[PDB]
């Protein structure tokens, strides 16, 4: 149960960001063992939210801190609130959260990109209050993204900096206490005619509802007083890539009122093409990150624009969340654009045996499908969703992972009959033992990188005969969803060398030769869209340098040629 | 016989450098097999000597060419030199050579770093001549750099960049044909009496003889008329790190005329200490390159000078010609600067079983012992070289080392009984089987880059313990000989990060806090001087990134905190 936060005349949206006291813990669970939340924190310093707390300060102790730190502030509750439902919400806390109200435990969640809200009406005060939040990084066997402490150390095989923190905005909100709990829609389009489905979940099934679906003009095109409802919208304006329409799923409800934006858009596989709305789409685009100076993953949402005016320019159509749900904020945004989204859960990490019962195990498999769930709660109503990602780079060659993603895959397509089920490969395609059970074959391939660096004569006809045998073995269409070259602006190098500008610009237009010649493949993601902050390395300066963009949303020469290649398709 | 060349009034030198024609082969071994020195060269390029040709070109082609290149010009014997001995010398070919006069070959050489040379009295015309050298870059398992070719690919696993070409001077020389051939010096002191034990050996050793020692207001000291013998300087000028003085060996042979430039200085070594003229000199400087942008490993005097400029500044007093002799030029420097020099050979790669039938095995050791022959009896009279390191980072872990080395150490130990003897490590020291052969252990370990990565504070206990290992294992005085951090100039983190120029620093004071509590440490050699080109690797961002200067010879921020610390010292 997870509908985005409004307001409107009935429902009310209190921000709870700003700047926040903050302190870690100085041996492992010191917060928990101490009872730090039955008072308020003393020796504290002030952190912002929504931001990581890693890259804030001047500590490389807080920078690189494993475990837990602990958050405060305070808020009020006005006598204007006084009969009404209270939820208080969290887009996201990284990775686990324990929430604390007035000194006493609220709720807890597990998992650092979804949402979670606890019900507050009947626990807070009128005026103030003290809001306490425990935030934990540590990754085990059980959680996504996968990781394991040693003897303590943090362990993982992903790259990206395991940035903690309140990532996203906190909001106390209230709306009546007969609501609306839960909204479903589904399209289909005969014609020019479109088929609007939608379900409605109330508190109070039993009394009255008005429904209207209103277009861009507001206007109101259709009506019922059903909460389950099938309704045809003539002439329908179809959500389309690169030209968005977005009708509103507008619904009173007692003293309540929820508005939903929606698109009409269907899509369909055949052999060797992507439809939406009929006709063939070829993603062009990146997989991107939450990641920018300062902040680390937190939400801001100047970046958020100044990135979509980047795709624009450049011609990208699509992104791919790599590797973990965004903020909504950035799916509202796709919606309202048109930018087409291939949307993951954090099932990264699980590589290096790995699927065993110490590691990644049943317990995984159980968490794992929880998150699908979270996930499609969260965004079933999204047009710009057309696929579904349930892992990225698994070992996949281990015969035990046949049986896990089998089972995933099972849940995801119960949960969502209509979008297509993916996720992104490494391993040789002769070891591969799950893409068989994928709609669209996602291949990650760093030739002239990782295999043959420098080699720019062997990029062509190595990722062509990879993408032929990958083709052969599956018979699926077939994404390149990463490729790309470290590169450090400003080296410049005549002849190219590897982490040169021009190194970076050959090495795309060589991979890209090699998915010209095939008609199986229906996308290309570089990676990465801007350089971002890594786990420490010997291979990584200052983090991974594979952007087309600086970190600072600036283009390398290849974000030219690239343009010029994007522009034209 | 190898006397560096001089001009007087006997002896003159026509250098053969400037520009000449180029051509590489198109396949192995084209020109030896199209017989292309027959002629002149056709369709060729122009090629600056000395030189790398590798980083002249704007073609890729060139830059990795594996196999043999083409070099000419002409050249012209004076109607003056009529009656005179002609030779020819190169004062280095990297790495293989072969030499052809008017189309007919006159010598071969193998070796990239010690000169040749050719009598052609009997072959050269007056007036014009063709010089036709073709250079070879491929290495084996009997070479010096050790490589071997797989396939035509070259592999190898030391980490500098394999640039070929002509890198010192040509020169044409004539001498009278009875004439000086070598000239050998040994120096003691007693109290303040110099004793020159000298060895003179010519053409025609019947004939009358005339040697005087001058100083260096060119004042007669000592003289005689012996070809072998004794002389004593009193009151002599000792030849002091940091304040040169070079007496001058002055010899009269019928027509011919040699001046040999000398040094008076002592060298002892207790288990602490390493003794010049009696007092404790701690090393403190680099490993170097033959390395600069443009001319890869070309001699670049102006250059030198520089260097020279940068190690006084920084307080530095010595360096080690990793990983292979450097040019006389610089060795002459080096006397004159009173710069103290460990002198290297080029037995770097032999690492990863390496020391097999196979691999590096008899073939390796006699050509080892070869170059080892070769650099003693170019550097036998430097005062600047106060040791011999005989290898870098060989896999001396393996048994098959043991019996290998001891062969080698002896045989420079028959060459030279004055100086010490030493090659660096870098297997842990409870698997070395070698170092007991060595008069100074020199170990090269980069705790905070290579291992503990980014973990500062593990720095200092890390090598302390090791230090302390080496020394209870051997018994003798230890230097370390690199350690340091890759640094991009101009990346700057707040907190540290591995790549920023704050890490270089911090990374290289824990190094040096643990010597400080070392009492027989007799050396710091940082790595490296300068930024310096690598084979292609995904950890070398444009080459390896551990200059304490830029390649075009600037200081990072890290240079002046060395500065402080060496020049109080
Ligand atoms: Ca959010
Ligand atoms: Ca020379």
């Amino acid at each position: 149960d997870m509908l985005f936060p409004v307001d409107n005349e009935a429902r009310q949206i209190k921000e709870l960001n700003g700047i926040w006291k903050f302190k870690r813990d100085n041996y492992y669970k010191q917060g928990f063992e101490e009872k730090w939340f039955e008072k308020p924190l003393e020796d504290v310093i002030d952190m912002p939210v929504p931001s990581s707390y890693n890259d804030i300060t001047t500590d490389q102790e807080l920078r690189d801190h494993v475990g837990w730190v602990w958050y405060e502030r305070k808020f009020a509750v006005p006598r204007l609130w006084k009969d009404q439902r209270l939820v208080l919400r969290f887009g996201s806390v990284t990775h686990h959260a324990v929430i604390y109200l007035n000194g006493k435990e609220i709720t807890r969640h597990k998992g650092g990109f979804l949402p979670f809200e606890a019900d507050v009406t009947e626990m807070a005060n009128e005026g103030e209050n003290r809001l306490t939040v425990a935030v934990g990084n540590i990754l085990e066997w059980d959680c996504l993204p996968v990781g394991h402490i040693e003897y303590m150390e943090q362990k993982f095989d992903f790259d990206f900096f395991n940035y903690s923190g309140i990532h996203r905005p906190v909001r106390l909100y209230c709306t009546p206490k007969e609501y609306i709990e839960d909204i479903s829609v589904r399209t289909t389009v005969d014609d020019k005619d479109g088929m609007v489905h939608y379900e409605i979940k109330t508190n109070a099934e039993e009394k009255f509802i008005k429904v209207y679906i209103r277009d861009e003009k507001n206007q109101v095109v259709a009506e019922s007083n059903e909460m389950k409802d099938m309704v045809l919208v003539k002439d329908a304006q179809l959500w389309q890539p690169g030209s968005a329409y977005l009708y509103k799923l507008d619904i009173y409800f007692g003293q309540d009122h929820y508005t939903l934006p929606f698109g009409i858009r269907t899509i369909q596989l055949t052999e060797k093409q992507f439809l939406i709305n009929g006709k063939p789409f070829y993603f062009k685009g990146f997989g991107k990150h939450e990641d920018s100076d300062i902040r680390g993953k937190g939400l801001d949402e100047a970046l958020n624009v100044r990135d979509c005016e980047l795709l624009k320019w450049i011609g990208a159509n699509s992104f791919r969340t790599s590797h973990y749900p965004y903020a909504e904020e950035m799916m509202q945004m796709a919606d309202q654009k048109g930018i087409v989204v291939i949307d993951e859960v954090p099932a990264v990490g699980m590589n290096f045996g790995i699927f065993t019962e110490d590691k990644v195990n049943e317990k995984t498999l159980a968490y794992h499908k929880q998150v699908l769930k979270e996930l499609y709660q969260r965004d079933k109503n999204h047009p710009c969703v057309v696929m579904w990602s349930i892992t990225n780079e698994p070992h996949s060659s281990e015969e035990a992972s046949r049986n896990y993603f089998e089972e995933v895959t099972k849940y995801i397509r119960k949960l969502d009959s209509e979008r297509p089920i993916t996720g992104t490969m490494n391993v040789d395609v002769e070891e591969d033992k799950i893409s068989q059970f994928f709609d669209v074959v996602c291949i990650n391939r760093y030739f002239g990188w990782y295999v043959g660096a420098g080699k720019i004569e062997r990029i062509y006809p190595s990722l062509k005969t990879d993408l032929i045998k990958w083709h052969e073995k599956y018979g699926k269409p077939v994404i390149v969803t990463e490729y790309g070259a470290d590169t450090i602006a400003g080296l410049h190098k005549l002849p190219e060398v590897i982490f040169s500008e021009e190194y970076q610009k050959r090495c795309i237009e060589e991979n890209n030769k090699a998915m010209d010649e095939c008609d199986f493949v229906i996308g290309e993601h570089i990676w990465a869209f801007a350089d971002f902050m890594t786990a420490f390395g010997l291979k990584r300066v200052d983090g991974n340098k594979k952007g087309i963009f600086t970190r600072e949303r600036q283009p390398k020469t290849a974000a030219f040629a690239i343009r010029e290649r994007w522009r034209k398709m």
